[PDB]
DNA sequence: CTTGCAAATTTGCAAATGCAT
DNA sequence: GATGCATTTGCAAATTTGCAA
């Protein structure tokens, strides 16, 4: 993947939220959108996984 | 038109822990910002929208090194 | 899936250091 | 002493976190 656009973002608070979005998305794909196991493989709480999905607008296809 | 060459971050998506990749990205991001402004801390902290005090604390935490 | 709450982490703002001129 | 800076730090508020619902 080309993630060159993250480095073009002027403000850090945006880049941190864009990366965190793309990162989780790719994880959701690698685990066929099995939330329970994703929040486990990345080391967070499932309750916090849902929260990140609502905030960053992630589509659980 | 020419565009500057950017770093390849295809490995950040390979990191296993989310918490881990957030530190690594934040590190690479700040580093590139330092270079782009030739390591002018005061200005870098302004362009990215954080307090200079935090910028120092981030450099300390992420073990970022400066030129001069 | 969402929610509470308390702890843990981070932020901004100022103030206070150092550190040479 | 003083003056310019560039690092540090002391809180309190903001934020994110885990966990048990």
């Amino acid at each position: 993947r080309d993630l060159s656009y993250l480095l073009k973002i002027k403000e850090l608070k945006e880049a941190k939220k864009e990366f965190e979005k793309i990162f989780i998305e790719e994880k959701l794909r690698e685990y066929d959108y099995d939330l329970k196991r994703t929040a486990e493989e990345i080391g967070i709480d499932l309750s916090n996984l849902y929260r990140k999905i609502k905030s960053l607008n992630i589509r659980v296809k």
